[PDB]
DNA sequence: CGCGCGTATAATGGGCAATTGTGTG
DNA sequence: CACACAATTGCCCATTATA
DNA sequence: CGCGCGTATAATGGGCAATTGTGTG
DNA sequence: CACACAATTGCCCATTATA
């Protein structure tokens, strides 16, 4: 192609094609395997192994990304060995020999699940049997401690309460076969190879892995050494004087246009881009919590769960505001740009979606901010902080839970651990009584302060009052918009008159020409507090 | 033994003594591997595998507690296959046969330290050649940007920084050199093996491992869900009214004696209890700021590195009673106690120390603390909370970095991700400005209501008022004291009077006789605030 | 963002011997 | 005061739980 | 407490075509 | 107003960086 470095597509597929039917030969076992390794190493080579030279390949983040891509390929396909195997588990485990078997004809997107969710139950043997061997079998204390712990462990509770009741002795020596069985299935169900053969060559390298997991580890470090300071009310007000503006006010007919809004609408809720544009499901749960659905980056729980969170205003309003950005021009393309470009393009459906929207919103969001260094993405960060200095120690829901508990559960994380990314901004004058404003006008004003005073004679008659009161009424508008050359002759002044007059109002007006262009000198202090 | 499970030490040493011959014998290699994986199965099936009941077996716990014995025993002998192995690379990779080749003859203790270092060094490449191939070599920007990146990675800034110089072309290839041939010797010093074969078998099992891992996984995630709210000041108080009492005002010819002291430093800290007691080494810094050195827990770095930390009161008060609590009687037995009892003793010295210590520490701080459930390794939580509370927004030390790094830093850990377990206290009536108090005391004015006014006919004559005087004389002294029948013989008063004063006073004296002997009412609202 | 592993300390309870506690002869 | 008997301290270790 | 791994999103820049901007014929 | 030429928008993709 034009500017490309490997022909990734093409690549990917010329073995997804090459070992399917490998895999389809009439050879056997024992080759095939020789054969796939094969196609791997031809694979894994032509992106950054053999034959290339050195600023002409690509990089390691692009080569884990790309291996994720290709070893993603084969998801619906599990290990040859595989369903051999689970047969020899359920002859060889009796007591899970229906959970067993009953996978077999299934998908091997919901065997993974049956397996990791069995591994689950199976991993909680060892702990519960030692609660237990230290539990008096007899009727003195049993119908207490059992019905509490058995309450304790979901399932067991059918296996456990069915201890202290119309049976005893039998149904307990049961359990422990549930135990001896279970315990030594999962030492088998842990070694058993899962996902296709292929996959176990289609790894980056120890080498590789470790030095990319190293300087990953070192990007993140520097980060929590390097805070941002946010101007808690200045940024809120920005962001409630986008939320106002009404939803004609601003152009959507095209990708960028809808950047403010975007950017506004994810700097409100926390959650993720693709979320808010795409995936994202809300309905109103209260003045400032509205419950959601579509957690994105879930590595498919199934389940379609629903999380409470917060909102940084009206939330009946926020829902809106999604449900109208959602449809404008600009993103009803949606439905097609997902569907991708051809056999070639190796995006995901929100992967098709991120190559649009994110060169559209991360610039305007620079410009909005002040300082580049940051981008989109900071909403969530800023958000989280807010959140918390807002609602941790006011909300009755966390009286019992400590602050990282909080940054998860706002956050949608299965663990407590990966919140460590979320806290690099720092707020400067937070408080939880802040308000908007109703306004003044800078700009008006003082193109006011000039108004008839030099307009009549300004030129030959009338023009001189005639632009000025355009340029006033234009303003009056858009108290923040740019006057250019373009922005006045559609109105159709000498064209040898308008920048005359530009050059004039100019300090009215605070635009200043830079090395091009009329330009707008910065307003206040951006957001980005300097250090 | 008496009440043991396991005769644990026979045990591991029936085996670093059984395969230290089998690395003796004459037979070779293929054999001796065979045998030695023998012996371990001996070592492990003895303590949770085979010929093993139920509830008479250790714990899971117990299980890889004694496995991180039995594997230590072998820390100062690297594998047979090793040294053969080092050699190897020095032929196969050259620039990098004068660290390879200089390790050979070295202690085990710091092969390991110098190979670690190593592929830390190599592990840099990946990244430090991205950097590099988007550099002009030529001199327009080289000067600026490689003294900026060649300072910005320390072992390469020799050959870095040589790049802008009296040499150019030649100097670089340089590089590549060292690159192509560090970044294929990582590849081999990561699946290098190292330490004893041996230890490859005595490793848990994935199922045993994987449960266990889950285990404790699920503990301390119920425990964020379960905070512990403290009462600030009443907390500070009785710490401060500790610190107090002169030294001699307690006894410390007592392992039991040194607690409230013991656990007072520590909550003063936030050191570890060994820390404390033992290897900590202090130096005033400040008003509340102290140098500190010997951070335990460290997988040796080798380094005695000194970390700046906090401390809640005079840190000058606080290094001498630390020097003061390390002499007195009860803590002069360390220098033996650490020998251990002979040659069956596994513990470490410092687990010998946490042998005598633990046991005479936490009973205290439950009655100290109020409820039971938590424990004396909390000053550590609680500290960490206050330091917060009380320095992060303040000292202009965590300016540019986030509150994890602070818990990190002032813990002493090499990860922003430990200090997940230090958070499980809130504080309650927290305030930069509290201060102790003078005083004022509720038992004698008590005591002394009901003084003379029926005390001269209490009794036979005299008595009345001697046993009142005394006991009154008693309390001025230790206004918390409890007054018994033991507590007034040794003064000689008729044995069937005393009893017969205790049930008079009281009330006034603030005891109740519970199932037992006679006690003393709770106090006040016990820091742990109740749910 | 979601999934996994071996080590170095602190904490709990048992079985005794010493000391605190009560009555009372 | 001295003696008999009830509890509670205090100890150190082998287990067991946590960072 | 300290040490390790594969995936699902968001962010950056290039090469063009369209539109904003300036003078001015 | 219409035309020539300077910049800046706006686009979507293949890379590359982050959670
Ligand atoms: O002990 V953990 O810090
Ligand atoms: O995206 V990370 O939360």
């Amino acid at each position: 192609v034009k500017i490309g470095e490997l022909i990734n597509s093409l690549v990917s597929e010329v073995e997804a094609i090459d070992a399917s039917d490998r895999p389809q030969g009439d050879k056997t076992k024992k080759i095939k395997a020789a054969a796939l390794k094969y196609k791997n190493a031809l694979f894994n080579d032509k992106r950054k192994f053999r034959g290339k030279g050195l600023e002409k390949r690509i990089s390691a983040n692009t080569f884990n990304s790309y291996m994720s891509r290709a070893r993603k390929r084969f998801d619906d396909r599990l290990h040859h060995n595989f369903e051999k195997n689970v047969i020899k588990l359920s002859e060889k485990y009796p007591l899970y020999s229906e959970e067993l078997s009953s996978w077999l004809s299934m998908p091997a997107a919901s065997i993974r699940q049956h397996m990791s969710r069995l591994q689950a139950k199976l991993k909680e043997i060892m702990p519960l049997a030692e609660d237990l061997s230290n539990i008096k079998i007899g009727t003195k204390n049993s119908e207490a401690k059992i019905n509490k712990l058995a309450n304790k462990y979901p399932e067991w509770q059918f296996a456990i309460s069915d201890l202290n009741s119309e049976d005893w002795k039998d149904k307990r020596d049961y359990l422990y076969k549930l135990f001896q069985q279970g315990s030594s299935l999962l030492e088998d169900l842990n070694n058993l190879k899962v996902n296709h053969e292929v996959l176990y060559h289609l790894q980056l390298s120890s080498a590789e892995r470790t030095s990319i997991q190293q300087r990953w580890a070192n990007v993140l470090s520097e980060k929590k050494r390097n805070v941002v300071v946010i101007d808690y009310p200045r940024y809120m007000q920005a962001i409630y004087d986008i939320i106002n503006k009404p939803i004609v006010s601003f152009d959507l007919t095209t990708r960028r246009g809808m950047a403010p809004l975007a950017f506004a609408l994810a700097a409100l809720s926390g959650r993720r881009m693709i979320e808010i544009m795409l995936q994202g499901e809300f309905s109103v749960a209260g003045k400032y919590t509205v419950t959601f659905l579509g957690q994105a980056k879930k590595r498919s729980e199934d389940k379609g769960i629903s999380r409470k969170i917060y909102t940084l205003c009206d939330a009946t309003l926020f829902v809106s505001l999604v449900n109208e950005l959602r449809s404008c021009p600009a993103a009803a393309d949606f439905d097609e740009v997902i569907k991708g470009y051809g056999e070639n393009d190796t995006r995901s459906e929100n992967g098709r979606i991120n190559a649009i929207l994110a060169t559209a919103f991360n610039p305007w969001v620079k410009t909005f901010l002040g300082d580049d260094r940051r981008v989109y993405k900071d909403s969530r960060a800023i958000y989280a902080r807010i959140a918390y200095e807002m609602f941790f120690r006011v909300d009755p829901r966390w009286k019992n839970v400590d602050e990282d508990v909080f940054f998860m559960e706002i956050l949608g994380h299965d663990d407590e651990n990966t919140q460590l990314h979320y806290k690099q901004f720092k707020l400067a004058n937070f408080s939880r009584t802040w308000r908007p404003n109703v306004g003044e006008e800078n700009a008006r004003l003082a193109a006011l302060q000039k108004l008839d005073s030099m307009m009549p004679d300004f030129a030959r008659g009338d023009a001189g009052v005639r632009i000025h009161e355009t340029v006033k009424q234009l303003v009056e508008q858009d108290p923040s918009i740019k006057i250019t050359n373009s922005t006045l002759r559609p109105f159709n002044f000498s064209t040898r008159l308008i920048p005359r007059y530009l050059e004039f109002a100019a300090d009215a007006l605070g635009q200043f020409v830079g090395e091009n262009g009329q330009w707008q000198l910065k307003d206040e202090a951006p957001a980005i507090v300097l250090p």
